[PDB]
C-alpha cells in the first residue's frame, strides 16, 4: 500500500509540475453537484488521477476523477474534481496524498464546498453554512484520518485544530454575500462527521440536536484535518439539503435525489461566489 | 477476500435451491438462548454454513452455523442459526453476504431477536422491547456495515433508514400480545449499538440515558441496515436483561450468566410469539 | 500477523523469566515524561522489545522501547518504558500481547499515569485525577481493543468493566496525598478515551461537558480492559495539562510543549507518591 509520506508525494508532485507550468497557491474541493467553477478554469490542464504517480485507484467506485489546473481571477489554482470519500473504503493513506500534493504544489488557501443536513432549528433547505468548529465523531472512534506513523516532514505528532476553519475568511465570505444581497441566506455552525453512507437516522439527528450540532455531513473533515496539520488555511461552507429535526417530527424522508435538486437551485449562485471569493483573497 | 455482490450471492443461493425445494418468503435471526423456534420448522433442511459457496468461514469463533429452510404455520422460512457478531472480527461483506442471499432466495420480512441492557426507567429484567429507532455508534464512526463500494444491484449508494422498522409489524407484534394477555410485557424503544464485546460501563450507560436511548445491545443493527438497503421489511424485538442504570446507581453488575438465565426464563413465551407472527403476516 | 494468544505470550514470558530471575507481582505503564521512576528501579534488567519474541515491532515509530524488572520498596515489578499508543496504528493484537505476558509473569496490581485534558470545571493544570470510570468512544464505535475472535484462557467473551478501576487502590492513593500534604492536587473523575492523535475540537470539548466526562485523553483505556479481562486490578491518575473548556471560551490552545512542561512540574512529585503506593500495596 502507498504511504501518504514526504517521498510518494514528491514524485506526483514532479510529474504534475512537467505536465503544466502553473503554481497554484489556491486549493479547491467540490461537493456533489457544485462542480461548475471546473469547468470554467482558465487556460487549463485536467489530469486523470489515474496517470499521476501514487493517486489512490478510484476505477472500483468509477465515475470522474481528475486534477485541473489553471487560472481563476487572474488568481492560480488546483481543483479536485471528483472528491474521495471515506465511506467508499479509502484509507487515511489515500485520502491524504492528494491534499499533502498541493502542499507540495505551492497550495496556502484550500476552500471546500459540501451537502449537508440541517439540525438547528433556524436552517432551511437552500441555506448556506459557514463552518466555525466540527464534531468528529470517527475520530473520537479511533479512526482518524492521522490514525498512523507521523509524517514529520508534513506537521506535528499532535495537531491543535482550534483555529482549522481561519476567522478571517469566514469573514470575507460573508462579505461578498452582503454586497451582493444573499446574506439572508448565509448563516454559521458546528460540522458533525456523520462517516456514513447511510444518511443519519430520525433519532441520530435528535441526538446531535442535543450535543451542539448545526450540521451533519460525511465529507470535509478529513481534508481539513490534513490541510491544518500542513499549515495550510481553511474555508468549508456547507449547503442544507433539509432539516432532519422538521422531518423527524414529521415522519418525511431525505433522498440523494432530493439532495441533487437543491444543489441545481444554488450552483450558480455558489459558483458566482467562490469565484469572487478567490478573487479576492488577500496577497 | 469474498465480497457480499451479486455474483457471489447468486452462487451460494443456487447451492441452496439445489438441496431444498424451499420458496421462502420470510427470514428469521435469533438472539442467543432464543433460537428454540428453529428446532421445531416442519419438513426441514439443516445446511451447515461450511458447506455453502462463499459463506464466511466461522471456525475461528465456533459453535453452530447453520442455514435451515421449512415451514411454520404454513408459511415458507429461512433462519440464521448461529448469528455472525460484528466484536467476533467479521468484516462488512461478511455480514452482508447471509442477507443478500435471503433477498435472492425470495425474503421479504425479516424478523429478529437479541438480548439487550434496559437504559429507559421503565424497562425491567423479563421485558420485551419493539425496536422503532436505533443510534449506530459504529456507523458515525466510520465502522457502518456499508463502507466500501455500493453494490449497486442490491440498493442505493445513500439509504434512508427512518422506515428501517416497519410500523404495521410493530402493530401486529403487539396486537397478537394484547390476545394472549402479555402486553403489561411489551414496551417500544430506541436501541443503541455498542460495538463491543464489553457491556457498556456504568458511565456510558448514564450517557446513553441523556442521548434518549432507552435499550443497549452489541447486534441487530448491521443486518437491519443491509435489509432495508435491499428493500427487506424489518421487524425487531429485544429482550432486557437488566435495568443498567439502576444497577449503576446501586453498584451491581450484569453478566452473561446473568443475561442467559433471562433467556431461558422467556424463550418459550417468545417461541410462541414469533410462530403466531409467522402465521400472521399479511399476504 | 502475531496473535495475542496463550502460546505467544507464554513463549515471550519464558525469555524473560530466562533473562531474570525477577518474579513480579505488580506491572507499572507510565505517561510521557512521567518515567523517571523506571530509571530508579533497583537490581534492574533492561530487556529491549526487539529482542523479546512475539512483542510487536515498533521501528516505524521510533523512540525507546523496554521492559525493565527489578525492585521497589522491597517489592518486585515489570515497567514498560515506551508505551505502545493506538493512534499510532498498532493493532488490537499488539496492545494486548504486552500485558498478557505480564499477567503470565505474576502480575496482580497494574499502575498506570497519563496526560489529560480538564473538561470539569474544578480542574486545572498540573491538578490530579484518580480515575474513577471511563466513556469509550471507540469501544462503542466497533474498536473496542477486544474486537476479534476471544483468547479464552485469559478471559472471559462478555466481560463486565463496572469495577475496572479499584475502590481500594484509589483510597490508597488519596491517604498517601493527605499524610504528604498534597490532597488538595488530587480529585476524582471519568476519563474519556479520544482516539487521536488531534487534541480534541473545542465543539468536542464542549460535547464533552454535556456528557458527564471529566478529563480527556488518548491512552489508558485499552490496557484498562485488557488487565480487566485477565483479573489483574488497576490504578489509573491523570495528570492534566490543561482546561479545555476555558481554552474553548477564551480562544487559545494546547500543544505537546505545554503538555511536557507540565508534566516536567509534577515528575518529581508524582515519582515520590508512586514509590509509596508500590511500597504500601496490601500482601
Ligand atoms: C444531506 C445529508 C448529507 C449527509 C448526512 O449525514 N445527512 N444529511
Ligand atoms: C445485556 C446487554 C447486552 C449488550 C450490551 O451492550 N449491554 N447489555
Ligand atoms: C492534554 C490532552 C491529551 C489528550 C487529549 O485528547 N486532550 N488533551
Amino acid at each position: 500500500p502507498v504511504v501518504a509520506n514526504y517521498e510518494n508525494a514528491s514524485m506526483a508532485a514532479d510529474y504534475i509540475k512537467r505536465v503544466s507550468n502553473v503554481l497554484p497557491d489556491i486549493g479547491i474541493i467540490c461537493g456533489s453537484g457544485l462542480g461548475k467553477l471546473i469547468e470554467e478554469i482558465e487556460e487549463r490542464k485536467v489530469i486523470p488521477y489515474i496517470n499521476i504517480p501514487n493517486f489512490p485507484k478510484t476505477t472500483v467506485a468509477g465515475h470522474v476523477g481528475n486534477l485541473v489546473l489553471g487560472s481563476v481571477g487572474g488568481r492560480k489554482i488546483v481543483a479536485m474534481q471528483g472528491r474521495l470519500h471515506m465511506y467508499e473504503g479509502y484509507s487515511n493513506q489515500e485520502i491524504a496524498l492528494p491534499i499533502r500534493v498541493m502542499k507540495l504544489l505551492g497550495v496556502r488557501v484550500l476552500l471546500i464546498t459540501n451537502l449537508a443536513g440541517g439540525i438547528n432549528r433556524k436552517l432551511k433547505s437552500g441555506d448556506f453554512v459557514l463552518i466555525k468548529g466540527h464534531i468528529n465523531f470517527p475520530g473520537l472512534g479511533l479512526n482518524n484520518v492521522l490514525v498512523g506513523p507521523n509524517q514529520d516532514e508534513f506537521g506535528p505528532r499532535f495537531p491543535d485544530l482550534s483555529n482549522a476553519y481561519d476567522r478571517l475568511l469566514q469573514q470575507l465570505a460573508l462579505k461578498i454575500a452582503q454586497e451582493n444581497d444573499f446574506q439572508d441566506l448565509v448563516h454559521e455552525g458546528v460540522y458533525a462527521f456523520n462517516g456514513g453512507p447511510t444518511y443519519e437516522s430520525p433519532d441520530e439527528s435528535n441526538m446531535l440536536l442535543k450535543l451542539g450540532c448545526d450540521v451533519v455531513g460525511m465529507s470535509t473533515v478529513p481534508e481539513v484535518i490534513i490541510a491544518c496539520h500542513c499549515g495550510i488555511k481553511v474555508l468549508a461552507v456547507s449547503l442544507i439539503a433539509n432539516n432532519s429535526i422538521l422531518d423527524a417530527e414529521n415522519d418525511v424522508s431525505i433522498n440523494h435525489e432530493k439532495v441533487l435538486a437543491v444543489a441545481e437551485k444554488r450552483a450558480d449562485l455558489l459558483q458566482m461566489w467562490f469565484k469572487e471569493i478567490i478573487t479576492r483573497l488577500p496577497l
